[PDB]
């Protein structure tokens, strides 16, 4: 009935559902080094400067 | 010049995105936290183009030169403001009696924690609140104890310990402040607010992890009357509050509370509309066109 | 023709900002609402320059015509399907009993309010919400009239009769369609969130003022319960829950 979904009917609604979860930093990690390879290629790809301009 | 710019926003975007990308399915079907201090990651690679790795139209970059600035120095005020206000909170703190003090030890002795943070009463704020400097501290009006039989001392204490756990009271100002040097980017505003959201769930979670199940139905329940007493607040941003946040919710809330009984003479709409008129009358006086008129 | 693109992003957003000032200062310092319906006005703006009444680029101009074309395209697919939700609704409803009429009656006796908007029941849905089609349709939760101590048939009743009071819903048809359509300028768009916010303000104003003062907090905490006890949905985004 509330206007529309907002933080405290979120909160809410997590309490109905325990978290009886081992949330493994094996997920995160597999994301996470995939992410900073991303990086490193997003930098071969692209970079450039002012440094340039004798 | 300025071509830098439009690099950097770009590099932002695209590590951005694939944050957001994950997140869904994580929680979706998996119910996992992401663990937020993965979002450090975007700033740095955002500003990676910055480095000289060296491996007409620019008046524009001779105005956007000061843009950068003069939004610096009005974001170092806001920040300031807020700074200002923490130094006078903080000195206006007291300790505490033994009996509160065995209280809370019997409620928190289960943790053993490492009590290398610190709790202290008030007599101003109604909410209890906390921020950092370098102590972690707790800080809770005195109405409360004195109110020995509360009860929902259980539950208030332990969720502002939650927060000092995981040092979200630090990171937030470290983080705010390295934004505002790289104030160019708006979506870098989005982030700094998304992830207070996260550190709330995990509150709770915290929570939940340490009473019953009887007692939780008991908790939330009083979650809505901590919400129900006070107007809410925006004092620092450099701290986390009690009562959530800005909403539509609360908003009428308030109102509701507040009288509400009267008439604006008619002239108010009567006029704004015609004014509003007016003007875009003159408006078009001047402005109007499309292409089918071009033969 | 990018230019016209421009002419109506500029005149739109001219006005907007205008009208916005007028709103914060009145209410801020003065304690004063206004009436939403002045805002049809800015999109009356937006278009005037438009019309073709005097009284490299290629590229730009090519896709520019694309992109409009889309965007309508799928905002009116999303709109559509939601408009049958609601068909959906109607079919499944049905009328109440005399008694629970007869309770209705008791609520309203006094206030004898107008009867050509219409009152009915079903087990679809746990919590009550409203639309337009041109009969002002209220429908609660056919679960709710058996408790005879629920004591929240009174407010209910009053929160929507006030709605329909307004013709609000029909508003939101209307204008939403209109963005439809014209819509690029966000600003268009944006202005649909400020419609509700309001209504539904304006809406308790009107209920407090026919209540009890000793009961001001009876009210509220229902308000509360209403939120506190039930999951959320927004299937029809174009009406209210
Ligand atoms: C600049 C804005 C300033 C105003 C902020 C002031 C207001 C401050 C706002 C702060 C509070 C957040 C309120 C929440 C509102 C909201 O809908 O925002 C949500 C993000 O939605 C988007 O994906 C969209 C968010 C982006 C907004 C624009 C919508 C368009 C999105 C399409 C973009 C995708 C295309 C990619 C290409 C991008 C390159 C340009 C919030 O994220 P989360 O709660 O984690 O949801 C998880 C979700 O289930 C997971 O699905
Ligand atoms: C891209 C070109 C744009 C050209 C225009 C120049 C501006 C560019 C700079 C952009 C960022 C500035 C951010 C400030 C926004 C101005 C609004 C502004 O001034 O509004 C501020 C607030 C609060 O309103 P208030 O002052 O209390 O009066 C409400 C009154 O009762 C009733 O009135 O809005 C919200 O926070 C509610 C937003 C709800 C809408 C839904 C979600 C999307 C977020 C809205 C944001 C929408 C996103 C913005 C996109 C235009
Ligand atoms: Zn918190
Ligand atoms: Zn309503």
């Amino acid at each position: 009935f509330n206007g529309k979904k907002s933080l405290l009917k979120r909160r809410l609604i997590n309490i109905k559902e325990a978290n009886l979860k081992k949330q493994s930093k094996l997920i995160l990690i597999f994301i996470c080094i995939f992410t900073f390879l991303l990086m490193v290629i997003q930098s071969q790809f692209l970079m450039g400067q002012s440094i340039t301009d004798y």
